[PDB]
């Protein structure tokens, strides 16, 4: 529903009559899982290129030396596959243009607009200056193009140790932007590469390696986000300065920034590491594989970066809505059923012994998706939770004495509680009224309605009821001598076990939604889940608690 300015960007070309394809590009680095903030460059991105016809390449920057990069590069490209989208061509990698990245350097020493410096870092930090105080200039600065040349040569044969020297751009110390200031163009490192192994001792810095993929790719529209704004004079500089093969423009959007949440490397790290949460695919966690795992959608995650829209204005997203969009998909497009989390025994006294008759419940209020068979009989488990003894102002269920309607099924009346030696109550023996399927009884009333199972049928299985990690709304933000920690929603994880399912969903498969009645909506476990035995997880609750 929000406004989208890259959209109406491309659409202005369009309407300009400019025919060009449009090719974007996700260009994430290959050392971390992906989070929810990830979903909305995806969506963006990839979106964009779908909605116009044109293409969105995969790049992994992988310029750095590391070890673990496949881990990251397959969960990252199994999380964009499974929000739908399908990168354009061969998945792209920063390392495949080293060859071309170190020739364009090369170029930049011919033309006098790049030295190498051997300044240390305490100097270089030092001569680097500030926004209000401007740097100053290597005492390398002027080195002849023959000297720059033979050292950088030298440097690319692996002559001299780590961090010995790098090559800069020559551009201006005194520039009020720093990216501006001499920037570094490679380092030193000794250092096998995933990609490229010990074929190269120096690598290429951010700023040197972005652009130049872009323009290698022939990407139209370069979209990052506004934590990059100010290396944008940077990005042309370098465009104006090689003999790149195209012009890429870049854009800048705001990142989400939703509450209750933490996305950061380091934090996420702790939370796994120290046993706050199961791992990186916790039903709590940010991570896309978290969500996965909660029962989010991929709809529902396109669907919220849409209503949220694309702008350049820093600004809080409430996760309510997210909450929201996930309620709003399963509420329309899942399968209803029922599970007692909570199960107290139940016996019809009127119902006799050893009969059975089997009813038949709706798969949907609205869609044609089928139906359920509920046999009903003398043994039921209803949710412990709707009898009282002692009803509070308002109770709508079971009362000694008192009528409720069940799901789909009659009227049942509460008539004996027993209770074993503690006084705890192990079974209600309840009437029916016969004459009540799919009718109300005449001449009185029935206040509630609620959910049960058949005792003869019903599947036990294990219930994880999930919320929010987090309590506060800027997790982050603690108390002084504190941390996030701190923030922690200790309800954030309930297990129940012996929870009683509806026969129906002893059907169920990994990965099957469903709405339980008066509970919520629920996902069969990825992982735990077995044929005949699901283990569910709680993706949200009916309605929000939370409020905003
Ligand atoms: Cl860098």
């Amino acid at each position: 529903a929000a406004p989208n300015f890259l959209r109406q960007i491309v659409q202005a070309d369009l309407d300009a009559g400019k025919h060009a394809k449009i090719v974007t590009r996700f260009p994430p680095e290959p050392n971390g899982y992906l989070h929810i903030g990830h979903a909305k460059s995806i969506c963006l991105n990839f979106g964009l290129a779908q909605e116009f016809a044109g293409d969105c390449h995969l790049r992994f920057d992988d310029t750095n030396p590391a070890k673990e990069d496949q881990e990251y590069i397959d969960a990252i490209e199994a999380d964009i596959k499974w929000l739908g989208f399908q990168w354009s061509g061969e998945v792209c990698y920063a390392s495949n243009y080293f060859d071309q990245l170190h020739a364009w350097a090369v170029e930049l020493i011919k033309a006098g607009k790049a030295f190498v410096c051997d300044l240390g870092p305490e100097e270089m930090r030092e001569y680097r200056g500030t926004l209000t105080e401007p740097g100053r200039n290597s005492p390398y600065r002027d080195r002849s193009v023959e000297e720059n040349l033979d050292l950088f040569a030298r440097m690319k044969a692996g002559e001299f140790p780590d961090g010995a020297r790098s090559l800069r751009a020559k551009i201006d110390m005194g520039s009020p932007n720093m990216n501006l200031r001499d920037p570094i163009l490679y380092r030193i490192r000794h250092a096998h590469h995933h990609q490229t192994g010990d074929k190269w001792c120096i690598y290429p810095s951010y700023d040197f390696t972005h652009g130049q993929s872009d323009a290698i790719e022939g990407i139209t529209h370069s979209i990052c986000t506004l934590e990059f704004e100010d290396h944008r004079p940077l990005y042309e500089w370098f465009l104006a300065n090689l003999p790149v093969p195209a012009q890429p423009r870049q854009y800048e959007f705001s990142r989400l920034n939703l509450n209750y949440t933490v996305t950061s490397k380091r934090k996420l790290k702790q939370l796994v590491d120290e046993g706050h949460v199961s791992g990186w695919d916790d039903p709590r966690m940010s991570t896309l594989s978290g969500y996965r795992r909660r029962g989010y959608t991929p709809e529902s995650i396109r669907n919220f970066c849409e209503m949220i829209g694309v702008n350049r204005a820093s600004g809080v997203v409430d996760i309510g809505m997210l909450e929201f969009s996930i309620r709003d998909h399963l509420d329309a497009t899942a399968p209803r059923a029922m599970c007692v989390l909570k199960p107290l025994k139940v016996v019809i006294t009127n119902y006799p012994e050893g009969q059975v008759e089997n009813l038949e419940l709706p798969r949907h209020p609205k869609e044609d998706m089928g139906v359920r068979v509920l046999p009903f009989g003398r043994e039921l488990f209803i949710d412990a939770g709707d009898f009282e003894e002692v009803p509070p102002a308002g109770y709508k269920r079971l009362i000694p004495g008192g009528e409720v309607r069940l799901r789909g099924s009659y009227v049942i009346r509460a008539d004996e509680a027993i209770k074993d030696a503690d006084g705890n109550i192990v079974e209600l023996r309840c009437s029916y009224d016969p004459d009540t399927l799919g009718k109300n009884p005449e001449g009185r009333k029935v206040k509630g309605v609620i959910h049960w199972v058949p005792a003869e049928g019903s599947v036990e299985c294990e219930v994880r009821l999930y919320d929010r990690l987090f309590r506060s709304a800027n997790p982050e933000k603690a108390e002084e001598g504190g941390s996030f920690l701190d923030n922690i929603n200790a309800d954030s994880l309930q297990v129940l076990a012996g929870c009683r399912a509806e026969p129906s969903l002893g059907q169920a498969n990994p990965e099957d939604r469903f709405q339980f009645e008066r509970e919520g909506y629920f996902v069969a476990d990825l992982k735990d889940s077995r044929p005949g035995k699901p283990v569910f997880n709680r993706t949200v609750t009916l309605r929000d608690s939370w409020g905003q």
